[PDB]
RNA sequence: UUAACUUUACGUUGUAGCUCCCUUUCUCGAAAGAGAACCGUUGCUACAAUAAGGCCGUCUGAAAAGAUGUGCCGCAACGCUCUGCCCCUUAAAGCUCGCUUUAAGGGGCAUCGUUUA
């Protein structure tokens, strides 16, 4: 029905979209529709953590406590099956009655006495409950706090063997209490941690001694079962399980994916790097000559690491040649690694360390033997499995050496079998695809609607959610308007970037915003009688001036600073012509006098300065750039000489990141586009998107409105190749002046007027777009939005009377669509558990350490008035350290006796807190703070409204809450809902709601429902900063609202309608 | 890089035995000060619970109890095969002065499906 191009602007939390109708030749002519869709990014917002991480953590904690409870239960049940049970020292649940508080003392006496069945069961249960640390490639090292825990473990094991201690218990008692005053570990310390081997030896010695003094129950079955309980734990993921949790090598499905610390895999990576290597010299780009490869090829084995500096040393590299891909910005760039055979050298040093290897000669194990060492050491996590796998094929001395030092862990995407047929070909200089093609010379049916985004190809949560929402928007646009001709994409550079990368980008952007204002101050004080404030071209002019030593790059005549902003005095030329390269990067922008750019035309410096003829002007200019404060990338670009005219501008026009490659392939293959034929999907390059936005008069106002996301989606949608051709020929006409009274030779036959500004998609493009996106004429933010079709259409027809295609049957105000969130699960209560004792008073008590405790906390100390000296001593020390309690209570704090002496040490005091509501946790002995409400049921009676809050713990227990919030009154005196009330709707977070009160009408997405007031917050759809607190209406009273209802909304911001719910939905199925 | 993955060791809450301070209070004292009761609560150690909640399997058992186990799931992402909810389109009848019913189709969201166990 319409020939339109769908432009998308994909962010990590948004998707802008616009449809632009095109004519037969693909020029843009009408803007049909647009929208913005916003969501929550697939990460923990403040920390950048994975959203699944809290899940994973809590699940593993659940399993740990579950397994321990099961194991202690089996311990009692085995005490029951044999011997000392009691069966009368049990109780209703099954726990031992009057069990004792002395186990450490009893275990230290267990060597000198037959303990009571009571004491015997006590210490057995104690051993099993706290069974020390296990090795889990045998005994080893890596991470700093795991390393600290093993520091403690090894220290205490050595202490038992060297010193006067029979078993861990006696060590604990004697030394720990003589020098510390406690046994078990504290806060984050791991000094008193024991290994499981020492405790198993303790169990066996206790059994020996207790057969020595008469403990009847020293059975085979009791011994063997107790020790099995103490030692058994489920296997870690072994080989075939790990091989299955990975992929299966696509090139050889019978075989698994290779281990990365193997000879063949490391050789594969090294050969790919070697064949990929390029050298950039003074504009040239060349691969490594065969001799260069030979020289480098065996070096990564010979030396520990092959550094780029050393690569430059071995290659006869002249001082101006540099390595492509490397970041050459600062000091030690060529200190980076080019290759490091980590497995080769790990094995070699492991042997060297102990005498199995010479060190003067390369390790002599076979490529296969190294492959087997690597695969086995990466597939198994214990001594015994590794020794079983490797004893068959390599000698025990070198093996035992390998078990002590080696810690390998990663996998690659291809099998050892497929690599062994491939890397002998890349050894002969052929690339990977070519190599695969020769061997496996082989290795897509389209529907109307795009299928789901495959998670296998998108190994990133943020990217996966962004692409899922983009797919939703695409399929909605298809439903409403049919199949698009082509889909043009612009995705933010922060899509696909680590959280730390994004925050670093943010800090760099702030730094640049400060540095440019410093540059403007310098420009001011340089040219003092300068009228204004200066543009960005002027500051760039001065920066290039400084960079080129105040010397024109094309003539050598000194640029005169005082005339720097004289009109026409100095130009900024594109070294390579923008018409043939579409390269607008600062690597291409030089500062020259006006007198010399008139002759240049559309010439590259190579051609213009006659680089082919080795002319004196050419060598002079080439030396003039190599002696400028330019970056090697800029100096390299300015003198390209031999680039791919078409390929270079293809890469400048397109965006080739993995997200964009995957989209351009997946969308094109799997969805129908009624588009001409070749690249039906186009991922615009961000640089040219910015350029086109600036020239087309659209440059946006930096995130004061969620609707700016639509803007670039329009831009990318008008970036069709026909428009590209128009712009190209325009820039070319500009290059060689041609703007006087001439003729446009080709097909326009038009005045090349002195002002022939940049080809636009259509006349008044900017204004129409601004009205369409913001509902306001641009430059006037201050205005009132035409928030209805009528107003919008009348505004478009008034301020764009010349253009009647700016009003049609699809022009509607932009409404940002927010992804709903109606999940009825989640965190049931907050994490810290507090005392439910003084809960009739609105109080709860929690133990607060002194290192956490600041004066606000200390005011609520339970014993503030009982122990006044303690209160005021704490207060005085903290006031000395100004509420930095880490500094305040580093040195131990003590209570004092009435004679003024040091007594018991204090580490944590009890503090009463506020507690009106909570969740009953820990078998009704703890109170927790409520979580976030997953639902709000709304009822009506007497033209007033009543909000029943529904939390997730109530959903778990299956209780549909009775009462509705009453401001002020706490929950016991809330309004009980019965059949006398009329239910209206359930509110989930981010549902669209309308509230008509006496004073105003409010329309937006439900955000929060305060439970002390019954009021609600709503996000304005576009989150405009002018409204509420950062786009949020706070404390909207709905108890006495005239109207209050819920709405339905599209993924495209359409179909806004009230929805009516028949019956109140339950909490459980 | 994804996202799954043995364990330990803490931390919190409840309760015990020992303890440091200390508010009220009784007693002994000419004082200085001592000594004891409830509670608060410092510190050590131990047991329990460690989301709120839901289950398995095996073996006795006649059920209807018991034994019992390297037991299992529960804060997420995605989806639309099953099901619930919302909404939309089209066609056909009628109660009445819209509403109801039938039939075919199309989407969204989930307490539904998968990852998973």
């Amino acid at each position: 029905s319409i020939n339109y191009i769908l432009g998308l602007d994909i962010g990590i939390a948004s998707v802008g979209w616009a449809m632009v109708e095109i004519d037969e030749e693909e020029n843009p002519i009408r803007l049909i529709d647009l929208g913005v869709r916003v969501f929550e990014r697939a990460e923990v917002p403040k920390t950048g953590d994975s959203l699944a991480m809290a899940r994973r953590l809590a699940r593993s904690v659940r399993r740990l406590t579950r397994r321990r409870a099961h194991r202690l239960l089996r311990t009692r049940r085995l005490l029951k099956r044999e011997g000392v049970l009691q069966a009368a020292n049990f109780d209703e649940n099954g726990l031992i009655k009057s069990l004792p508080n002395t186990p450490w003392q009893l275990r230290a006496a267990a060597l000198d006495r037959k303990l009571t069945p009571l004491e015997w069961s006590a210490v057995l249960l104690h051993l099993i409950k706290h069974r020390g640390y296990l090795s889990q490639n045998e005994g080893e090292t890596a991470d700093k706090e795991l390393g600290a825990l093993l520091k403690g473990v090894a220290g205490n094991a050595h202490a038992l063997q060297t010193g006067d201690f029979r078993t861990p218990a006696e060590l604990a008692l004697n030394k720990f209490e003589k020098e510390s005053g406690h046994i078990r570990n504290q806060r984050s310390d791991y000094s008193h941690t024991f290994s499981r081997k020492d405790l198993q030896a303790e169990l066996i010695l206790l059994f020996e001694k207790q057969k020595e003094f008469g403990n009847p129950h020293v059975s085979g079955g009791l011994k063997e079962g107790i020790e099995t309980l103490l030692m058994t734990q489920r296997p870690a993921l072994s080989g075939d399980a790990v091989q299955k949790m990975l992929g299966h090598c696509t090139f050889e499905p019978a075989e698994p994916k290779a281990a990365k610390n193997t000879y063949t895999a490391e050789r594969f990576i090294w050969l790919t790097k070697l064949n990929n290597l390029r050298i950039l010299e003074q504009g040239s780009e060349r691969p490594l000559t065969d001799t260069e490869r030979a020289t480098l090829m065996d070096e990564p084995y010979r030396k520990s690491k092959l550094t780029y500096a050393q690569a430059r040393k071995l290659l006869g590299l002249e001082d101006t040649a540099f390595f492509k891909g490397l970041r050459y910005g600062k000091d030690n760039a060529e200190a980076s690694t080019l290759m490091e055979m980590k497995a080769y050298h790990a094995i070699s040093r492991a042997l060297e360390k102990e005498g199995l290897k010479d060190k003067k000669s390369p390790l002599n194990l076979s490529p296969e033997l190294q492959d087997e060492i690597g695969t086995a050491f990466s597939l198994f996590k214990t001594d015994e499995d590794i020794t079983g796998r490797l004893k068959d094929r390599i000698q025990p001395e070198i093996l035992e050496a390998l078990l002590k030092h080696i810690s390998f862990d990663k996998f690659v995407q291809i099998s050892l079998k497929a690599l062994r047929r491939i890397v002998p070909l890349m050894e002969q200089g052929k690339r990977y695809d070519e190599a695969c093609a020769e061997i496996y010379g082989d290795h897509t049916e389209e529907k109307i609607y795009l299928p789901p985004i495959p998670a296998d190809e998108i190994r990133n949560p943020v990217v996966l959610r962004a692409l899922s929402q983009a797919r939703k928007v695409i399929n909605g646009v298809v439903r409403r308007y049919g199949s698009p001709a082509r889909i043009h994409i612009e995705t933010a550079r922060e899509v696909g970037k680590s959280f730390k990368d994004r925050k670093e980008i943010e800090k760099r952007q702030e730094e640049n915003r400060k540095d440019r204002e410093k540059a403007a101050a310098k420009f001011r004080e340089y040219f003092p009688n300068f009228v204004g404030e200066p543009k960005s071209k002027d500051i760039l002019k001065l920066r290039l001036y400084e960079q080129q030593h105040g010397k024109c790059l094309y003539s050598g005549k000194e640029i005169n600073l005082g005339r720097l902003n004289e009109k026409g005095y100095v130009e900024i030329d594109h070294a390579l012509p923008f018409s043939r390269t579409w390269d607008d990067s600062f690597n291409n922008k030089v500062l020259v006098l006006g007198s010399e750019n008139q002759n240049k035309g559309n010439q590259t410096p190579y051609e213009y300065f006659n680089g082919k003829d080795n002319s004196r002007e050419w060598q002079e200019f080439k030396a003039r750039v190599e002696t400028s404060r330019f970056p090697r990338s800029k100096k390299q670009r300015i003198l390209l000489q031999k680039f791919d005219e078409d390929g270079f501008k293809e890469r400048n026009l397109n965006d080739t990141r993995y997200v964009n490659r995957f989209l351009c392939q997946f969308v094109a293959d799997r969805m129908r586009l009624t588009g001409k034929g070749k690249k039906r999907v186009f991922a615009s390059n961000g640089q040219i998107t910015n350029l086109l936005r600036g020239f087309w008069g659209l440059r946006k106002v930096r995130a004061e409105n969620d609707r700016h996301h639509a803007l670039d989606a329009v831009v990318v949608a008008c970036s069709t190749v026909a428009m590209q051709q128009k712009i190209t020929r325009f820039v070319r006409y500009k290059e060689m002046n041609a703007f006087d009274g001439k003729t446009i030779d080709k097909e326009t036959g038009e005045v090349l007027h002195q002002k022939t500004h940049f080809p636009q998609p259509w006349e008044f493009f900017a204004q129409e777009v601004m009205i369409r996106v913001f509902g306001k004429p641009d430059g006037k933010p201050e205005f009132e939005e035409a928030d209805t079709l009528e107003k919008l259409r009348t505004l478009l027809a008034e301020k764009l009377s010349s253009r009647p295609e700016a009003v049609h049957e699809y022009v509607t105000p932009l409404f940002v669509s927010r992804a709903p969130n109606r999940k009825m699960s989640g965190q049931g209560h907050m994490e810290t558990v507090k005392s439910a004792k003084r809960l009739d008073e609105g109080v709860s008590v929690l133990r607060v350490p002194l290192t956490q405790l600041k004066l606000k906390d200390l005011e609520k100390m339970v014993n503030r008035e009982r122990e006044p000296k303690l209160y005021e001593a704490l207060k005085a020390r903290l006031e000395a350290h100004k509420d930095d309690p880490a500094k305040a209570f580093a040195e131990p704090f003590y209570k004092y006796d009435k004679a003024g002496n040091r007594t018991q040490q204090v580490k944590a005091v009890r503090v009463e807190q506020v507690q009106k509501t909570g969740v009953w946790v820990r078998n009704h002995n703890g109170i927790a703070d409520n979580a976030t409400m997953v639902r709000v049921d709304v009822f009506e009676k007497g033209d007033k409204y009543y909000l029943v809050p529904i939390y997730s713990w109530q959903v778990a227990k299956g209780i549909l809450p009775d009462r509705a919030v009453v401001q002020g009154k706490d929950e016991e005196d809330w309004q009980l809902i019965d059949d006398s009330f009329n239910f209206k709707f359930s509110l989930h977070p981010n549902d669209l709601v309308e509230v008509i009160t006496k004073k105003a009408r409010m329309f937006g997405y439900f955000a929060s429902c305060h439970r002390g007031t019954g009021n609600i917050n709503i996000r304005i759809h576009d989150l405009d900063h002018k409204i509420g607190k950062n786009g949020i209406l706070e404390g909207i009273g709905v108890k006495t609202a005239l109207s209050f209802q819920k709405y339905q909304i599209d993924e495209l911001g359409k179909e806004i309608r009230p929805c009516r719910l028949k019956k109140r939905p339950p909490v459980r199925s």
